[PDB]
DNA sequence: GTCGCGCGCCATAAACC
DNA sequence: ACGGTTTATGGCGCGCG
């Protein structure tokens, strides 16, 4: 939920429509794809994030 | 709707009555809920479950 | 080699029915780990098309065209 | 079976307090990680083994419980 | 009768930069 | 005498009869 938090925090910033990538959100924090992914996917099964299947996902906030 | 009521009614076995559904599926929402920190999980045999307040 | 295998056997099941690497990883007596490898190497390839569940089924690639 | 004693051999010929993960064992011991976790889990019950917590889980052999 | 399991995941090939 | 490092649905925690 800190991580999470970066995470979230981000989606928001960047657009509120924009979708972003485990790829993208590691490079922008320093923090190991690995990390980012653990968290995404996390966030998904708890309602908060949206992802769209692809290569790779591609990751929004939801409602 | 499973998760919806899941909330608004213990074990999963115990759960399959309640609402009729396979103990699979209520399994499923169990443990993804208490993930969701809105459950909670008791070590019983078979493991117990109640509503983190 | 395995992967004929899986398709030789997708094909003797009559078209539409589906299966599950469980039950192929029974059937032709190969660990699941194996198996799966190869199922979703095959779908990949366009041979085969995997249908998404608890767990995913497995059959035969149909045209969309 | 045979795959305990092998498994607590190579976690005692590892060294004192040192772990390792099941991944790990399945391949030096060139053995399916799918037997080896069975049979971690397996000794962990047992009590001979401790699990370490962890992505994955790190194991050692046990040394608190009686 | 615990069990939710979806798992292929690299003893990797290909792709990136 | 030389392409090193990251990706992939790569998140994996899995042991399940």
């Amino acid at each position: 939920s800190h991580m999470e938090q970066r995470i979230l925090k981000f989606l928001e910033e960047l657009g509120e429509g924009k979708a972003t990538t485990a790829h993208d959100l590691s490079g922008k924090l320093g923090t190991p794809k690995k990390e980012i992914n653990r968290v995404l996917y996390s966030l998904a099964k708890k309602g908060k994030l949206q992802k769209e299947a692809g290569t790779p996902p591609l990751w929004k906030i939801a409602v």
